[PDB]
């Protein structure tokens, strides 16, 4: 009740994959997005990647530091392979933290589930594009009819 900037929650798996070669998990995509939000002034950032990424993937050592730095968490997975969907962990954290969800995933699945999540997703989803190492969020994140980038990123 004081931090005028919102928390940021990042779908790492989609970011990494949306960086570099479409099929390559280019970790470095996360840090770049984190450096977008750290220079803007955000202190609360969290990036959810499945645990198996620790164990077509480049720069895994990025996921070591961001984890130890309080920014990253490794969602559950194991063998039987089963991977608990990080999708829910992001939506629920961003919902309660009053933050944003950084993803090119529309989250139609979780929106369709319950009407509070559809409202929150459509109002607080921050989409993006990568051009090389240029993490460019739109300055019209809800299209034109919603807030600008600054307004969207702040309480």
């Amino acid at each position: 009740d004081g931090e005028n900037l919102r928390p940021v929650v990042i779908n790492g798996s989609n970011v990494a994959m949306s960086h570099g070669n479409k099929e390559v998990f280019s970790c470095r995509g996360i840090k770049l997005a984190v450096d977008w939000f750290l220079e803007r002034g955000h202190k609360d950032i969290t990036v959810f990647v499945p645990a198996w990424r620790k164990e077509l993937i480049t720069d895994q050592e990025i996921l070591r530091k961001l984890e130890k730095e309080k920014i990253l968490v490794f969602t559950p997975s194991r063998r039987v392979r089963v991977v608990c969907y990080d999708d829910r962990f992001i939506v629920k954290l961003a919902f309660e933290s009053d933050g944003i969800i950084v993803s090119n995933d529309n989250y139609r699945d979780l929106a369709n589930e319950k009407p509070e999540w559809k409202k929150f997703i459509d109002e607080r989803l921050l989409m993006y594009s990568f051009v090389n190492d240029k993490f460019m969020p739109p300055d019209d994140p809800l299209g034109r009819h919603g807030p600008s980038l600054d307004n969207f990123l702040r309480k």
